[PDB]
C-alpha cells in the first residue's frame, strides 16, 4: 500500500512542478504514485540532485485511476492483420522492392497493427536490428498485455554479450538507431537530452549504441505522451515536434495562422545543473491532431546524405533527428531547405527521398481539417453509453469498428453502409493512381540499365534521375501514408498524377536517347 | 479543480479515520475528494463540531477514479421486465391477491429490476407512498443514469406542500416507512442513529415522517455500502445485519461456527457527543454473501403484531427494524423469540408472517455455498479479458448473461445450453411446486367462509388459522426469495412439500367440521 | 477383441432364430456381438437350457455398427425444458390439480 | 487469438515467398540480357548452379500447404537462403553484363 509524501517539501526546489500540480486535476494526486524518491530528499540540494528518484514510466501507474482508458488502450484489434508485408500484390505496394530498392525498408515493411505492439514490433522488425531480438515463441505474437507490461517480458536477444549491432540472419538490415525509440515509447523522458543532442546530463542520445539503449526500454506509447503528469493537461512531448513548431516557428497549423494562435503549443523547458536539458509542449487544447502528430508525420529519424555535394549526413547531425513538418507540395522544398536526401536508388543511382505515414501534414488543409474535425473524432471517439460516464476510448484504430460514433453523429444523411461506401470510393480511386504510378516507376526504372548498356550519356541520365526524385516523392507519399488517400482525396489525386507525370517524361527522355544510340 | 487539505490536521481529531485511512489503500485519496471542512476546521475543537462540514454520498465522488466500477454498476438490463406485477398468471406468485389478503404487497409486488432503480422504485410503487410520488413522465423509467444522479431529478411529487402519508389514488397503500430507506440508499448515514432509535444527534429515527425523510434521500446502493471510503476494506454498514451478527452474536454464517470465525465482523462505533451514534461492520474478507446480505434477506421493516396478545407492535418498538437471519426452518421460532406477526389474513383472519427475498439465509448450507461460492462469483463476477487489466463487474444481474465467467469457468464437463438446462430444471421443479402449494392453500382460504357460515367452531377455526401460518411460511418463503430454487433446491423442495402438508390437513380439519354442521 | 463363434452350432437348436437370421440384412452378423454362450452350449440339450447364456441389451452392442443412428438418439434436446409440470398457467393443464382430484398425477 | 497466432506466421512467410519470387524473376530476367551480351559459358554456368538452390529454397514453401506454419523458423531460414543465392547470381550476372560492355 502507497504511503503519501509531503509535496509541500518537494515544492521548495522544484516550483516549475509546484505551478503544474496545484493548479491541475492532479492536484490531489500524491507524488507517490509515481516516484520513490525518499533517499533523494535526504541528498537532494537546490542545485544538485544528490540520490536519483526512482519514476514510473509504466502504464499501470495511470490504470489504477483510469482503468476505463487503460483497457480501451490496450485492446488489440485482431482485424488488424499482423506481419503483413506492403511488397506484396494484395497489400499497400505491389511493386516496392523494384522501387525502393537501396532501402533498408526492402528488407521488411509490414503494415501497422494495434499501439500496444509498437515498442515490440519495432525490435523484431527484420530492418531494425539484423534479427537479433525475437518474440520468446511465436504465440507471444499475440500478447498486447504483455508487450505493454514490457517488451522484455515477452522478447528474447540472439546475443545478450554483445551490443554491437549485426545481422543474425541474412536478409535483415540493421536500420535501427536511438532516434526511432522516440516514437516507440517514452520510458528514456529523463535520459535523453532534446533532440537527442549530447548533454553530460543524457544517459542516451543521438550517437548511442542502439542495442544497449533497446535494452533500457519497456512501455510502448506512455499514457504521458499526450498528457502531463502534473498538471494533467494536454501536451506533447516529442522533441522533433516541439522544434518543428516551436523554435522553428512553423505553428500547430503552419497553413493557418488563425488556428494556429487559437490552438497553440508552449515550450516548456527542464534543466540539469542549470543547464537546458529537455522540454515539453503545453497544448492550448487538448488537440489531438497535434498529439498524434508526435509520431504519425515524416520525417528524418536516420543517417543520409547531403544534396549539395553527397557527403554522408550521420546520426551525430542534428538533422537526423527531423520533423520536416511540410506538405507533399512543400515537401522537396523542406529537403533542400536541410540539404538532405535519404538514399541512392540501387538500379537508377538516383538519390531519393525515403517518406514515412504524413497523417498528420496530409491532413491539413482537408475538408474535415478546415471544418475543425481532429484525429480523435475519427479514430478514438467518446463512448456512447445508453447508461453511464462517458469517456474518451484510447482504442485508435479504424473508424470501420466504431462507424456510428466516429462518422453518422455528423453524417445524419448516411447509413453505415453509405459511408463505407464513400471511404472505399476514395481508397479505391486512390490505390488505383499508387498501382499505376508504381506501373510507371517502374517502367522508367527498367529503362535505367538499358540506357547504361546502351552507351546514353551520363547527362541523359542524371536528366533522368532529377525526374526520378519528383516520380518516387510523388508516389511514396502515399504508400507511406495510411488512410488510402481518405484523409485528403484531392491531394492524393494531384499528386499521384504529377507521379505519373515525371516518370512518362523520364521514360520519353530514356527511350528517345536508346533509340539514338542504336541509330 | 480540487485542492487538497491538510488531512494530519483532521487526524490530530478524527483518531480512528486516521488509523483507517493511513493504513489502507486510500491513503494517497485526499479527504477534500468527500469532504467540504473548511468552516469546520475553523471552528471545531476536540469536543465541539463547530461548522458541520459537507460530506459527499454521490456515486460519482468514487466514479472519478473507479469508472469501470460505476459504470458497470449503472448499465440498464433491459431483459428485466420492469414494473411487471407477480400476481399474475405468467409471473411468480399466480394467487399472490388471494393468498396474501389483508397486507399492503395485494396493491402492487413487481419483479426485480437494476439496482440503479432501487430508490426511485420504492418511491412510485402503488404500496409505498400512497401514489405520492411518480417519474416525471412515462419516458423517465428508462433512464438508470439519471437515477443514479439522484432521485429527485426523475420523479414529481403530487403535494410538495404537505408531508402526510396518504391516499392519492384509490387502490394504493401507504406501507412506506423510514426503516425501508436503508436498504434502498445509505445518503442518511450521517443523519440516523443506530437501528434507527432516537438519539439527540439524529435528523431522522424509526418515527420520522417517511415523506419528508424521503425528499432528503437521492442516490440508489452508495458504493460506500460495501467498501469503506477510509480505507478502502470490505464492510457492510447495514444496522439490521450488524446486530443480527454481531450484538446479537449469531455470526456471519449461523450454522458454521469455523467459517464464522474465519469470514468474520467487527463492529466499529462513531460517537456524537460522547455517546454512540452510529455503527459499521469491517469484514476480515471481501465476502460478497454479507455484502449482498445487507438487503438481499427476510427482515422487518414494518409495524407488525404481537403472538402473545395481538396488540401494536409500532415503528417505534426496536422490532420494527429486524433481521430475523434464520432459514426457513428456524424462522417460525425466531419470529417467536421477538413475539412477532405482520398481518392478519383478510378472509382466514390467521396470524401471518409476511416474507421477503430471504436469499442470504436460503444460500446457507447449499452446496454453492458448502463448497465457498458466494454471491458475486455468479452475480458479480471478474471480467475476461483477451488483453487488459482485470477489475470485478459490478452489474448485479443473473449470470445467464455472462455465463462462461459465472459458471463454467468452475463447470468445465458443461456447455452454455448444459449449465442453463440443469437451472431450469431446478426452476421448473421448484415453480411447480409454488403453483400447487398456492392452489391447496386457496383451497383452505375459500374454505374458511364456507365453515365460518356453516355455524363451524371458534376452536376448529383456531386450528386452522394455527396451520395457515405455517402453510403461509412454507409457501411464501419462495416466491418472495428470487433464485426459484436455485439457491437451494432440496431445501425449496422440503418446504414446499410441508406447505402442502399443511394445506392438506387444514383442508381436511375444516371439510369434516362442515360435514359434521351439516348432518 | 471380440472371437466369433459357430453360429451353425447354434442354429442345431435355435431354428427360428436360423430361419431369421440366415435370410435377413444381419446374416454376417456373428452371435459374439450380443450373446455370451460359451458355458450355454457346453451344458445345453435341444430339451434342456443347462447354462444361462448372456445376452448384451445395452444400445452399445448396435452402436459399434450404426453409430449415425446412436447419436441421432441419444441427443438431447436441450429447449425440450425439464421438470416442466403440466399443472401450471403457463403449461398445459391450468386447472390439473382441480380437475385430477384422487389421482396420483 | 488462435487465428491471429496463424496469420501472423503465414503473413510473414508469405512476404518472404514474394520477395523470394522478386529475386529469382530478377535473375532469371538477366539471362538473356546476359547471353546477348556475349557472357561466357562458364558464368552463365555459375549462375544455373545458383539457381538451383534459389529455386529449392524458395519452391520448397509455394510447393507446402501451410504457407510457413507447420514450421515457421524453417521456411524463414529457407526463404532468406533463396533471396541470399537470388542475390549473388544477380550480382555475378550484372558484372559480368557490366564488363562486357567496358
Ligand atoms: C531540493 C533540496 C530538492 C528537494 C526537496 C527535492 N528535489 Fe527533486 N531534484 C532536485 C534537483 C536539484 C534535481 C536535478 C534537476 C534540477 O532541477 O536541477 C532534482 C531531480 C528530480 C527528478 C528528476 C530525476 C531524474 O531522473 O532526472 C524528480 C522526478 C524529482 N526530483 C522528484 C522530487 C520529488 C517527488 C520530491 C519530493 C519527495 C523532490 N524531488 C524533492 C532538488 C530537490
Ligand atoms: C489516482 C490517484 C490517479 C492517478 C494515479 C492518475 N490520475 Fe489522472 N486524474 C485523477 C483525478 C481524480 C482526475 C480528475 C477527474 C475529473 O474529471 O475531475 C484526473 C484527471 C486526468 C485527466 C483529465 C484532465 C483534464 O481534463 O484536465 C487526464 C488526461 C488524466 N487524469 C491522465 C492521467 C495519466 C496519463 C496518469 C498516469 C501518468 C494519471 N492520470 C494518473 C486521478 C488519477
Ligand atoms: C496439443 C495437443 C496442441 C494442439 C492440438 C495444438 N498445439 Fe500449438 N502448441 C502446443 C505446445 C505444447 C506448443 C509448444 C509450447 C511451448 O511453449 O513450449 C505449441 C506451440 C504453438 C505455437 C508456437 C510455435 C513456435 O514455433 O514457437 C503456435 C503459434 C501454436 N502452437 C498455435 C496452435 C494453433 C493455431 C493450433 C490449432 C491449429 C495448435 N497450436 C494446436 C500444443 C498444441
Ligand atoms: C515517429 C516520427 C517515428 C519514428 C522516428 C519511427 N517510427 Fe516507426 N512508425 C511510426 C508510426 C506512426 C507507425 C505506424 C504507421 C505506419 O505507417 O506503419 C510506425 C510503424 C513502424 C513499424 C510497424 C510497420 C512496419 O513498417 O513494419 C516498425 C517495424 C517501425 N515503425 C520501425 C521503426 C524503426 C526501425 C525506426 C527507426 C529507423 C522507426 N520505426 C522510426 C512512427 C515512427
Ligand atoms: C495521445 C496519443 C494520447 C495518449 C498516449 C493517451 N491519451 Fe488519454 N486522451 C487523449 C485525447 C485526445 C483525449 C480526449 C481529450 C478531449 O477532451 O477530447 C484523452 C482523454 C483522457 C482522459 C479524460 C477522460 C476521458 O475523456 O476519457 C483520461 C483520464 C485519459 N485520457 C487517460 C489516459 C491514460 C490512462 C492513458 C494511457 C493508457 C492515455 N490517456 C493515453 C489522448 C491520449
Ligand atoms: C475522420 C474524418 C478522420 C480523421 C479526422 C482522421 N482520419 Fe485517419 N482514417 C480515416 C479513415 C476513414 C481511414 C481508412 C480506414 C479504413 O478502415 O479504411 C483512416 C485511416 C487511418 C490510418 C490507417 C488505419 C488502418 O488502416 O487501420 C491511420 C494510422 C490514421 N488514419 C491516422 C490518422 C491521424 C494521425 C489523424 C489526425 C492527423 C487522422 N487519421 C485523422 C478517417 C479519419
Ligand atoms: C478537532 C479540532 C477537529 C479537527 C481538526 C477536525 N474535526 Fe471533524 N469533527 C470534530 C468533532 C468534535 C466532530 C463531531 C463528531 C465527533 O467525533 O464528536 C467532527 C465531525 C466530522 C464529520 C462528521 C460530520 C457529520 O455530518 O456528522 C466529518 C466528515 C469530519 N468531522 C471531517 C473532518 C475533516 C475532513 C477534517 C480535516 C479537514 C476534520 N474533520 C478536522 C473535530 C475535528
Ligand atoms: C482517486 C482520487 C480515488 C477516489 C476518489 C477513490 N478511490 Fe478507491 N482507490 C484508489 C486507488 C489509487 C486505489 C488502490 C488501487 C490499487 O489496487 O492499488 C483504490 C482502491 C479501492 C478499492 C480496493 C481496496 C482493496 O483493498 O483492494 C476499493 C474497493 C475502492 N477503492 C473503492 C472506492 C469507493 C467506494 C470510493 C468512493 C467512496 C473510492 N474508492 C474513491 C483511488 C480512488
Ligand atoms: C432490506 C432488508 C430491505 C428493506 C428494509 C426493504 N426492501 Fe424493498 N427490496 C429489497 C430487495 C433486496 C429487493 C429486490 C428483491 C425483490 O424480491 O424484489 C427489494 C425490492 C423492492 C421493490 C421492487 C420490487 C417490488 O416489490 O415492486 C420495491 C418497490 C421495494 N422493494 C419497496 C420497499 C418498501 C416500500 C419498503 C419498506 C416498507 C422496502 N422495500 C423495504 C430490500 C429491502
Ligand atoms: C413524433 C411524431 C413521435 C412519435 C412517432 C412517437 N413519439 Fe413518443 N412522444 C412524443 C412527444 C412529443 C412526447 C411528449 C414529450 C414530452 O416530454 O412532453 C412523447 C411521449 C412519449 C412517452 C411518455 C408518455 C407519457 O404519457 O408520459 C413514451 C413512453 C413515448 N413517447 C414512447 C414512444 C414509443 C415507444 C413510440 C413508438 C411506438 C413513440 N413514442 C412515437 C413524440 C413521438
Ligand atoms: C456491495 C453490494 C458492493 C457495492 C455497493 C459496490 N461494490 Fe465494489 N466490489 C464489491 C465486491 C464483492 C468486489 C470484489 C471483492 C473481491 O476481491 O472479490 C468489489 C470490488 C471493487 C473494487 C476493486 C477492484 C475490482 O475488483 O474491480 C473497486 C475499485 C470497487 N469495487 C469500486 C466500487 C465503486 C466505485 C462502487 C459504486 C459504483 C462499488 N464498488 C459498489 C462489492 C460492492
Ligand atoms: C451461483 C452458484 C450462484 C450463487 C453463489 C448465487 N446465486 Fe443468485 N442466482 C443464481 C441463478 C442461476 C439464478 C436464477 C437466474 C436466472 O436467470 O434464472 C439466481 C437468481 C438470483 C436473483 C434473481 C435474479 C433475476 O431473476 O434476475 C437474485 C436477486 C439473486 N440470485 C441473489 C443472490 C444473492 C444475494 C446471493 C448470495 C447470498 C446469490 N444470489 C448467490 C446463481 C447464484
Ligand atoms: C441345443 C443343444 C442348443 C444349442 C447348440 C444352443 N442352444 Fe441356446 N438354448 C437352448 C435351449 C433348450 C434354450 C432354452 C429356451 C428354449 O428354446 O427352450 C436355449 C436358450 C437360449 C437363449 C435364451 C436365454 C434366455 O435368457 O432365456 C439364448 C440367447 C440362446 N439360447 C443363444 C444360443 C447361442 C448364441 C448358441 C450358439 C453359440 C446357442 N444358444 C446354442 C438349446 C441350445
Ligand atoms: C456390425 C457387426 C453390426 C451390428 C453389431 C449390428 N448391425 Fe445392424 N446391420 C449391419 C449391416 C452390415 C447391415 C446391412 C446394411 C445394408 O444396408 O446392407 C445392418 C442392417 C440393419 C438394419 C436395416 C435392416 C433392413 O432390413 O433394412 C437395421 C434396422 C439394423 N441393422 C439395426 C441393428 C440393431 C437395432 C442392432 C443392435 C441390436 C444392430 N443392427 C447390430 C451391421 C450390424
Ligand atoms: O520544477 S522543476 O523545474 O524542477
Ligand atoms: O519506420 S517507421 O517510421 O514506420
Ligand atoms: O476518527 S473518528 O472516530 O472521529
Ligand atoms: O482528547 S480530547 O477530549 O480533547
Ligand atoms: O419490499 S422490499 O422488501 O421487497
Ligand atoms: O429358434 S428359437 O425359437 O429357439
Ligand atoms: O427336436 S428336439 O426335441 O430334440
Ligand atoms: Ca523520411
Ligand atoms: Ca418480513
Amino acid at each position: 500500500n502507497l504511503k503519501p509524501v509531503d509535496a509541500m517539501q518537494c515544492f521548495d526546489c522544484h516550483t516549475q512542478i509546484e505551478d503544474m500540480h496545484t493548479v491541475g486535476k492532479h492536484a490531489t494526486v500524491n507524488c507517490v504514485h509515481c516516484h520513490d524518491a525518499t533517499e533523494h530528499v535526504e541528498t537532494a540540494s537546490s542545485r544538485r540532485m544528490g540520490e536519483r528518484p526512482v519514476t514510473r514510466m509504466d502504464l499501470e501507474a495511470c490504470a489504477t485511476c483510469h482503468t476505463a482508458q487503460f483497457n480501451s488502450f490496450v485492446e488489440v484489434r485482431h482485424e488488424s492483420h499482423p506481419r503483413l508485408e506492403k511488397a506484396t500484390p494484395t497489400s499497400r505496394s505491389p511493386m516496392f522492392d523494384k522501387l525502393i530498392a537501396g532501402h533498408g525498408f526492402a528488407f521488411e515493411h509490414a503494415e501497422p497493427r494495434s499501439h500496444a505492439f509498437m515498442l515490440v514490433d519495432h525490435f523484431v522488425v527484420d530492418r531494425a536490428y539484423g534479427g537479433r531480438f525475437q518474440f520468446k515463441n511465436w504465440q507471444k505474437v499475440t500478447d498486447g498485455m504483455g508487450a505493454v507490461r514490457g517488451a522484455w517480458t515477452v522478447l528474447t536477444d540472439a546475443d545478450p554479450e554483445s551490443s554491437d549491432q549485426r545481422r543474425f540472419l541474412s536478409q535483415t538490415a540493421t536500420a535501427a538507431n536511438p532516434v526511432c525509440l522516440n516514437c516507440k515509447t517514452q520510458d528514456h523522458i529523463l535520459d535523453w537530452a532534446y533532440m537527442g543532442d549530447e548533454h553530460e546530463a543524457a544517459k542516451w542520445s543521438r550517437t548511442s549504441e542502439v542495442v544497449e539503449f533497446a535494452r533500457d526500454l519497456n512501455h510502448p506509447l506512455n499514457c504521458f505522451m499526450c498528457h502531463d503528469p502534473h498538471s494533467a493537461g494536454p501536451r506533447v512531448v516529442r522533441d522533433g515536434l516541439i522544434n518543428a513548431v516551436v523554435d522553428r516557428g512553423l505553428g500547430t497549423y503552419p497553413h493557418d495562422p488563425v488556428k494556429s494562435e487559437q490552438q497553440g503549443m508552449t515550450k516548456v523547458t527542464f534543466q540539469r545543473g542549470r543547464e537546458d536539458f529537455r522540454a515539453i509542449g503545453l497544448l492550448d487544447t487538448a488537440d489531438s491532431n497535434v498529439m498524434c502528430a508526435q509520431c504519425h508525420v515524416e520525417y528524418n529519424c536516420n543517417p543520409g546524405y547531403q544534396l549539395s555535394d553527397g557527403s554522408r549526413v550521420g546520426m551525430d547531425d542534428r538533422r537526423a533527428n527531423h520533423f520536416f513538418w511540410a506538405n507533399v507540395f512543400d515537401y522537396k522544398e523542406a529537403a533542400q531547405e536541410i540539404d538532405f536526401f535519404d538514399f541512392r536508388h540501387a538500379t537508377t543511382g538516383a538519390a531519393l527521398p525515403k517518406l514515412q505515414h504524413p497523417e498528420a501534414e496530409t491532413f491539413w488543409g482537408s475538408v474535415h481539417e478546415r471544418n475543425g474535425v481532429a484525429c480523435a473524432d475519427c479514430h478514438m471517439p467518446k463512448v456512447q453509453l445508453e447508461n453511464g460516464k462517458v469517456y474518451t476510448s484510447h482504442s485508435q484504430r479504424t473508424p470501420r469498428d466504431m462507424m456510428g460514433q466516429a462518422c453518422l453523429n455528423c453524417h445524419a444523411e448516411w447509413t453505415e453502409d453509405q459511408a463505407l461506401y464513400a471511404i472505399d470510393y476514395i481508397k479505391n480511386y486512390t490505390h488505383g493512381k499508387i498501382v499505376k504510378s508504381e506501373y510507371w516507376l517502374a517502367k522508367m526504372i527498367d529503362l535505367f540499365p538499358v540506357a547504361k548498356r546502351a552507351g546514353v550519356s551520363e547527362d541523359v541520365l542524371n536528366q533522368a534521375r532529377e525526374l526520378h526524385y519528383d516520380a518516387h516523392l510523388y508516389w511514396e507519399w502515399w504508400t507511406a501514408e495510411n488512410s488510402v488517400g481518405f484523409h485528403n482525396p484531392d491531394q492524393a489525386r494531384e499528386s499521384l498524377m504529377t507521379s505519373i507525370s515525371k516518370s512518362k517524361e523520364a521514360v520519353s527522355l530514356l527511350n528517345d536517347a536508346i533509340d539514338a544510340q542504336v541509330a
